[PDB]
């Protein structure tokens, strides 16, 4: 579209938000995406927009999410059989909160 800038950079240990795109949906989709981090760590909170193929998964430890990414650079992440995109973003302070809030 008309939103995005180029420029590479090192690494940073801040929160955990693995962005996944180019992924399709169908039967047990939420799992197809969560399976990209599940075996990489624990699931804290995920998010799947019902508008486009944009989803974000939050891990309990940045160490996990970060790892899930190193798997996309070394190994091709084929979702549902087709290739996709995986990145290590850092948004959504708290995708979800606890019931503690009267």
């Amino acid at each position: 579209g008309s939103s995005g800038s180029s420029g590479q950079k090192g690494r940073v240990e801040t929160r955990r938000v693995v962005h996944i795109m180019d992924f399709q949906r169908g039967k047990n989709l939420r799992y197809q995406l969560l399976q990209l981090v599940e075996p990489f760590g624990v699931i804290s909170n995920h998010l799947i927009l019902n508008k486009i193929n944009e989803a974000f998964i939050e891990m309990a430890t940045t160490e996990d999410a970060q790892a899930a990414v190193d798997y996309y650079t070394t190994t091709p992440a084929l979702v549902f059989g087709k290739p996709v995109r995986v990145h290590l973003s850092q948004k959504y302070k708290r995708i979800k909160s606890g019931p503690s809030s009267g």
